[PDB]
């Protein structure tokens, strides 16, 4: 943390943050969500980290170079250490990236190494080459070298993500699944795991071995698993919580803006809210059904009437303001909602649906007041505009992600937040073989478009290709885009260091501080 001159710090430097739900895990290779990454950033530190404004900056690597954007060499700081005092070395990175690549690890982010194009990743994921064949090597204890199969100019931007953070071989090997328990875990970020009570709290304490520990101000941070946005706001206003999670309750938002305007933080966020259709399950494997659902949803109503928190109506997966996005607004987005509804109704009629045999399916969402209200609104709009019936079903976050990976669903609410600020952070997740592809969408045309982007060595061709890839997804109605998120949350006046300028919201508690109050 960089405490401004003049600021008086509170005696007790402790923070309580709501985290939306119980995390899937504390193992960097077993996680896929925002709640999981929030805690991961404080415990595990990769090559690079985002600074307080979101810029890729030195993490364990103090400096790095590239040879033709294909061979990347990272010089690891000599004083990087694990919480047990053992040095963080390039070998920890080799082991970790190999474990992420290994099919036996079944990481939901195994494809992250495909996104970066590390050599031999495809064969490894396919079980054709051992994970030890991965294009990574430790040249010495402090030098990690990565070899890509093609030039990737934005490669280093990917490195702040939790999936490429190091894991301690020794604990993993000795305790297996239990390596993350407080008594077994070893971490290299600014914090260490103190306590972990499922469905109650996660308590982290400063890691004195952290290379930059002298600049860490908060001594303890608690992450809570409250999925009720109203409860999160209530516990924030009663004084228990210093930072709510970033899901704001429809019940109280407009009033909060009026009552505590200075605490209501609303900033740009590279995330898209959409309804994920299971593309491999009938009748969702019929583009007419998918298109109808996509068109009959009234984004203006949901965005301006139902949520009304500042989100923007969406017509694509990748947010148009992603660095490198130069998207074309589809024609249907310009039509009136009545025109969209007619088209929608006509398509389902063509698909064989009738009042006697209507389209009925499930709408799955992770337990939340905000998601439930949105799902109820969507159910009402689809019923009224298209004559479709939906059964709402809520599941706890960890279960919900598992259900989407299993494909045991019809339609699910969904949010995708960028991992790096470049369109492929989103587009890569729709690749037929992507480990993050819970839409179960497989398009050779789509795959081709993205493969070609690293075959051209100029940004305009790349941007055009991304625009075309979005058009392909839109033509196939792979998803139902709803809105581009705004990052809205409450932050007490005494919490310093949260700028709100990082569109990825990659917060590190080591950068915050408690002002005296
Ligand atoms: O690395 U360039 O356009
Ligand atoms: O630092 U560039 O094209
Ligand atoms: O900030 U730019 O490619
Ligand atoms: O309607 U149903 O899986
Ligand atoms: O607080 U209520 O749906």
């Amino acid at each position: 943390a960089d405490v401004p001159a003049g600021v008086q710090l509170a005696d007790k430097q402790t923070l309580v943050r709501n985290n939306g739900s119980e995390v899937q895990s504390l193992d960097p290779h077993k996680i896929e969500g925002v709640p999981e990454s929030n805690v991961s950033r404080d415990l595990f530190e990769g090559l690079l980290i985002s600074d307080v404004e979101g810029h890729p900056s030195p993490g364990v690597a103090e400096k790095w170079e590239n040879k033709d954007f294909k061979v990347w060499t990272f010089h690891l700081r000599e004083n990087a250490k694990w919480s047990d005092g053992t040095p963080v070395t390039a070998h920890d990175f080799v082991y970790s990236w190999q474990r992420l690549a290994d099919p036996n690890t079944a990481s939901p982010y195994a494809s992250y190494l495909q996104y970066g194009h590390i050599a031999n990743i495809d064969d490894i994921i396919a079980g054709k080459k051992p994970a030890t064949d991965l294009g990574v090597k430790a040249l010495d204890d402090h030098t990690f070298e990565v070899t890509l199969s093609e030039p990737v100019p934005y490669f280093y931007k990917l490195l702040v993500h939790p999936s490429v953070s190091p894991v301690p071989k020794s604990a993993v090997e000795k305790f297996g699944d239990k390596w993350t328990q407080p008594a077994n875990i070893v971490t290299n970020g600014a914090y260490k795991l103190k306590n972990w009570v499922v469905n109650e709290r996660i308590v982290l304490e400063r890691n004195p071995q952290y290379w930059d520990n002298a600049k860490t101000v908060i001594n303890q941070v608690t992450y809570l698993p409250i999925s009720s946005e109203v409860t999160d706001v209530n516990r924030y206003r009663s004084g228990e919580i210093d930072m709510t999670y970033n899901n704001m309750p429809i019940e109280l938002f407009q009033k909060l803006k009026k009552e505590i305007p200075n605490e209501v933080r609303v900033d740009p966020y590279l995330c898209t809210y959409y309804y994920e259709i299971n593309n491999q399950k009938a009748p969702f494997n019929d583009v007419r059904v998918r298109t109808a659902l996509k068109l009959a949803l009234d984004r203006d109503i949901i965005v301006n009437k139902v949520k009304n928190q500042g989100d923007l109506p969406a017509y694509s997966y990748t947010p148009p303001y992603t660095d490198g996005a130069k998207l074309v607004e589809p024609e249907w987005f310009k039509w009136s909602q009545q025109k969209r509804n007619e088209e929608a109704k006509k398509l389902l009629a063509e698909a064989g649906f009738t009042a006697d045999k209507p389209l009925t399916f499930d709408l799955l969402y992770n337990t939340s007041d905000l998601h439930k209200k949105l799902a109820i609104a969507v159910a009402s709009i689809w019923k009224k505009n298209l004559g479709v019936n939906v059964n709402l079903e809520n599941q706890e976050w960890k279960t919900f992600l598992d259900t989407r990976h299993q494909g045991t669903f019809d339609v699910a609410r969904a949010g995708w937040c960028a991992d790096y600020n470049e369109p492929t952070s989103f587009l890569n997740t729709m690749l037929s073989d992507s480990s993050n592809n819970t839409a179960h969408y497989k398009s050779p045309a789509f795959d081709k478009l993205i493969a070609d982007t690293l075959k051209v060595a100029d940004d305009t061709q790349r941007s055009e290709l991304y625009a075309k890839a979005e058009q392909q997804l839109d033509k196939d109605s792979a998803i139902v885009p709803v809105y581009y998120y705004v990052n809205a949350r409450l932050v007490k006046p005494w919490v310093g260091g949260y700028t709100g300028k990082d569109p990825l919201d990659n917060i590190y508690v080591k950068n915050l501080y408690i002002i005296k109050h």
